[PDB]
């Protein structure tokens, strides 16, 4: 799975350790966690995310 990251802020979502302190288990693909999920850091939605492609 790909990792994510906020566009605003920087954060990097990354699917193995999930966001488990906000209910988004290990494992959870991006696209998987609900959608009114928001940043760990900064508070933005999913809508400011990108893939980290490389
Ligand atoms: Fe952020």
């Amino acid at each position: 799975m790909k990792k994510y990251t906020c566009t605003v802020c920087g954060y990097i979502y990354n699917p193995e350790d999930g966001d488990p302190d906000n209910g988004v288990n290990p494992g959870t693909d991006f696209k998987d966690i609900p959608d009114d999920w928001v940043c760990p850091l900064c508070a933005v939605g999913k809508d400011q995310f990108e893939e980290v492609e490389e």
